């Protein structure tokens, strides 16, 4: 009865009801004006006949490799085009925030309650006749028919991009700080409260726990000698509190920033490699500063370890998830002469669309073993048995898989996917085609046109009748790929916008903060600008093994 | 020891140490180079010698009214000069926010905890020979020795600008929604975590408060009608914790936001009129929204009367503060088009700044009565004895005293401003040319230049020695104000650019929130755009009794 339910306004007007059932919609700074923000202003219509669609981008961007590589040796001209990159993302993330599960209007408690994820699409109210609004049928289709028919791997589909298990586990590891979802509370809840990248993973959340994972010596976090090698401290020494199974033994009970990362090998492996690299900068930073205390030390490396983290995500693995031949750039001066908010807040469906389980093999491979799910998870014996080393060159070599195309989450996981439509729906997002235009996207018109063959396509229409009622995150894992890439077109226009937000957004890319002297001086301050995942490794894991995030 | 005690670096430059008894200064975007900062670029010279000073800008705002009146009535360039007062103020402040009280230097720590207040200068460093760095004696004076020689109050000194007791309590209750020191845990932290207007004074801090506070029928807050007037609910009947002496009668003890509201008649006049401005807001949507709930009617209205708050403070409070007979508007429009971070951070130096104290008259003048301050601490009697209207009238007629200029502080009120100067030291502020320059200002080169007379400078100048020792605080309440004016230089040139920060970074002026839909439909928007101090009293108080900030 609610009359928003239809969700008629278009073009990010607000909806507003103005009785019992009739609507006005805020079609202010939209661009167009009319009953549902539909009719263009003169200036809107020229812009959109010049706007080239996201898959005309992309094919430029993937193409013409000796142009681009001109391009790239053109420092103004490599600035100029990402600085247009990042304004023109970011401007799609509503900042300061809005919208949460709870609030479908902009609240003083949805902008100041921290502890929720904030939604870039408003949801559904709660009195609205069908799940998507009006569209549709009572009840979505059965969620496990869904993950049977379309999204359960049948034969291991690998990633065209050639993405790897560094790949795989640096996604988990650098995502798992900033989604942390308070399950205590419900699906719409977070318990990462900096709501961006702060390396509360390596650090923790609360004073409490940063401080039981500090030696107070030398700005360092505690560490363990095992076999030579150094591991991150115990539950037993640390007293920090962490996710295990009963019948871990004490002496496998690592202690890290994060709770739940003792739980995967992969992950452990990323906390061990960057608490090594907290206290190798440590080590540089009293070189440096021989006046300096262990607080300063420890504060202004924690600084430097956050640069490096966006200087790699940007420069690295956003770089190879994109398949640019254009060289992407972390630089925030880029920003210093534009209109650009330096703030974050964490959004609902960008947690949805980065659970990427199909990254997952269906074995993990080190040296000559091959894991199961049951024998790799919880298991950081595995991690000792190895070392680091080969660690690195397994996973360097391994191949992950396929994200879009659908039909590729492993089995050992599908509780998970199960969970994520589940979630989703108890969380009332809109529909995929709402979440579309949201993001200046083409609504599709058929399941064939959203999944580019007709087998998947055909089973979705039975279940879900109308392409309009289809929903986010089972589209985003069945939408047909870009040419041989590991996502379609949604991932790529949705994620882009949320991910560039949250790495600029960081306090550290404010003009006040990005000098020398925040990161102790020129020494600090070239750490951040020139790491890269192949230098991240080559300091903290014996013998500079080779890396990349894609298969060699 | 600490070789950047000195405060070497000039013009905002960042002082680092690089060894025992050596510093280096980043002179990133300062506009200056060399050693300590002091070598100005070309660009820069320029602009110093057409930059005019506060005071010959003083001069030209505050005459010339002929002039005035016609550019008031131009549109465009009223806009154009209040776009260029809001950015040029702003740029003043660092944000994202820096240092604290325990933090000068970057830290993730000072950026992310939100219980601070945040530093506009750092504090000086503990291993520092001096209080104020290098400079002065071992200890600064006897804190009660400034307090009696140039704080307290002779005789009260009427403010020449006709400040009145609404402005003086309007002042209080205003502020102290973002001034709310912890004292658990020490002057340098805040329970105002909302850091901002935020209007947690009249819902809350905590959502348990708010609930408490909340009728949830129609969005309205809880109230009593006592003799056909409406009052706040009592602490027996909704459990909210208030700060009342024990004797207090519990059909006294009145429930509102903000919980030290019950010590002052004058505050929790406002808080009536708040209250009742809130449920008068209800009223108005509710007809405009049949359709509506107690929750979206509740959250709606705090968005209008955070809007209200914000247009009354800038075309009011700040108007007549200002002396300027350009008039100045509250239009988020402005900033659009312009960079601007919305978001905002307490400072430390804004509460001491804001310690009005000698505004308070020696006795507080209602109706016939005379109330010394034991009979007016703590007695909401007299509230219901008079009523609003007795209030409004009364507390319009009466002056208030002069702030700057020296000796008008209260002798009811002397431990309070010995405190002031005692936590201050305790939290290791610089001296008061350090925030000259911070702030633009040229440095004092006598006590005589400072206060503008003899006496009181003769007697700071024995327990100070150097100008250069001389402490922020008192500085601001013995100085030479401007021609007939509340202030002097020091106040108006700090306190603007904390100030409009504080009220611009609101989200509720960000383009997202900044349109009708946000406070449901173009009534309640017309409801923040043309609020006054006026209007607030003549909706709300019986009669509509004629109300200013200044005496008639
Ligand atoms: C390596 C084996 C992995 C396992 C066993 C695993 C398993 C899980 C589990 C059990 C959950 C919690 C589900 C719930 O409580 O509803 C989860 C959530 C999640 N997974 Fe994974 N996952 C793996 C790898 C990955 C990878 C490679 C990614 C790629 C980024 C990823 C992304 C996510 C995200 C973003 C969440 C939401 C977490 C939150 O909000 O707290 N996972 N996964
Ligand atoms: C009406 C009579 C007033 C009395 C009895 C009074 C008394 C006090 C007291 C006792 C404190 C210390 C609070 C504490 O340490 O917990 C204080 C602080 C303060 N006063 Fe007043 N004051 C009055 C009026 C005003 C006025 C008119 C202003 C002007 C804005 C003002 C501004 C402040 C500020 C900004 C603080 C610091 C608050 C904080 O850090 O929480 N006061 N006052
Ligand atoms: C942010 O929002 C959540 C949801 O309203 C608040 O959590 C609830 O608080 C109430 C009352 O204090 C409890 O009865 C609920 O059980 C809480 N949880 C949930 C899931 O409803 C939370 O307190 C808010 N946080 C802040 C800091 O205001
Ligand atoms: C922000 O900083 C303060 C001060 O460091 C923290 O307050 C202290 O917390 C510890 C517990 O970890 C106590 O032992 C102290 O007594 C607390 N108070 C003070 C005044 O030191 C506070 O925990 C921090 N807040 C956050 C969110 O980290
Ligand atoms: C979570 C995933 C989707 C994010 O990873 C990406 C991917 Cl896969 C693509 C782009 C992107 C990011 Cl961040 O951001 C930008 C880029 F690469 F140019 F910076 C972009 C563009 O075309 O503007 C495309
Ligand atoms: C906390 C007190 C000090 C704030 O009250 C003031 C006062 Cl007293 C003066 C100005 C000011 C504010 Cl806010 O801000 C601006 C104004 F008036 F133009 F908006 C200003 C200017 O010259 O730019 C001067
Ligand atoms: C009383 C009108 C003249 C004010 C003179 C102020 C000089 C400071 O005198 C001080 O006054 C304080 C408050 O009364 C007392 O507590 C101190 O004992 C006294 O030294
Ligand atoms: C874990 O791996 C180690 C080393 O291979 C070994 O103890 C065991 O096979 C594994 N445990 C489980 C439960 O699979
Ligand atoms: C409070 O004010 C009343 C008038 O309402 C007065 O009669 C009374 O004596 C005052 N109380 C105290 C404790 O001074």
């Amino acid at each position: 009865a609610n009359p928003c339910c239809s969700n008629p306004c278009q073009n990010r007007g607000e909806c507003m009801s103005t009785g019992f059932d009739q609507y006005k919609c805020d079609c202010t700074r939209t661009g167009f004006y009319g009953e549902n923000c539909t009719t263009p202003e003169f200036l809107t219509r020229i812009k959109l006949l010049l706007k080239p669609t996201p898959n005309t981008v992309h094919y430029i961007l993937t193409h013409f490799k000796g142009v681009w590589n001109i391009v790239n040796n053109i420092p103004f001209l490599r600035s100029l085009i990402m600085k247009y990159v990042l304004t023109s993302r970011s401007y799609l993330i509503d900042s300061p925030p809005t919208y949460n599960v709870h609030y479908g209007y902009k609240s003083w408690e949805a902008f100041s309650n921290l502890s929720y994820y904030t939604r870039a699409l408003p949801p559904v109210a709660d009195d609205c006749p069908t799940p998507m609004g009006v569209k549709g049928n009572k009840e979505l289709p059965d969620s496990k028919e869904v993950l049977e028919k379309v999204l359960l791997r049948r034969e291991f589909i690998p990633d065209p991009q050639g993405s790897n298990m560094m790949f795989a586990f640096f996604a988990q590891h650098f995502t798992h700080q900033f989604f942390k979802t308070d399950h205590k509370r419900g699906p719409g809840f977070t318990r990462g409260l900096g709501h961006g990248v702060d390396l509360n993973h390596i650090y923790g959340e609360t004073l409490d726990r940063q401080h039981k994972l500090r030696l107070f010596k030398d700005g360092k976090l505690k560490y363990q000698v095992i076999g030579g090698e150094v591991y991150p401290p115990t539950v037993k020494d640390t007293q920090v509190e962490m996710i295990y199974p009963p019948h871990i033994p004490e002496n496998l009970q690592f202690a890290v920033g994060q709770e739940v990362f003792g739980l995967v090998p992969g992950l452990m492996m990323y906390a061990t490699i960057w608490l090594r690299e907290h206290n190798r900068v440590c080590d540089i930073l009293k070189q440096e500063h021989p006046e300096w205390g262990d607080e300063q030390l420890f504060q202004t490396s924690r600084l430097i370890l956050i640069g490096e983290t966006i200087k790699i995500v940007i420069e690295d693995y956003v770089q190879h998830l994109s398949g640019y031949h254009f060289k992407l750039k972390f630089d925030p001066e880029l920003l210093f002469n534009q209109q650009f908010q330096y703030q974050n807040r964490i959004a609902s469906e960008f947690n949805t669309l980065y659970h990427w389980h199909p990254l997952l093999p269906d074995t993990f491979n080190i040296e000559d073993q091959e894991y199961s799910f049951k024998q790799f998870l919880y298991n950081n014996s595995i991690l000792l048995e190895h070392g680091l080393t080969q660690f690195v060159e397994s996973f360097t070599r391994q191949i992950a898989g396929r994200v879009a195309g659908g039909r590729n989450v492993p089995i050992a996981v599908q509780a998970v996917a199960k969970a994520s439509i589940d979630q989703s729906r108890e969380m009332k997002y809109q529909s995929l085609n709402e979440y579309r235009k949201r993001f200046s996207l083409k609504p599709y018109t058929s399941f064939e046109e959203l999944t580019g063959e007709k087998e998947m396509a055909a089973e979705l229409k039975a279940l879900y009748s109308d392409i309009d009622v289809m929903e986010l995150y089972p589209a985003l894992l069945v939408e047909k790929p870009r040419p041989d890439a590991i996502f379609g077109e949604t991932m790529v226009e949705l994620g882009a916008p949320f991910s560039l937000k949250g790495l600029m957004g960081n306090p550290i890319c404010s003009p006040q903060y990005w000098k020398p002297s925040t990161f102790g001086g020129e020494v600090g301050f070239k750490i951040i600008n020139t790491a890269s995942i192949q230098s991240l490794i080559c300091n903290n894991v014996k013998g500079c093994p080779f890396t990349s995030f894609n298969v060699q």
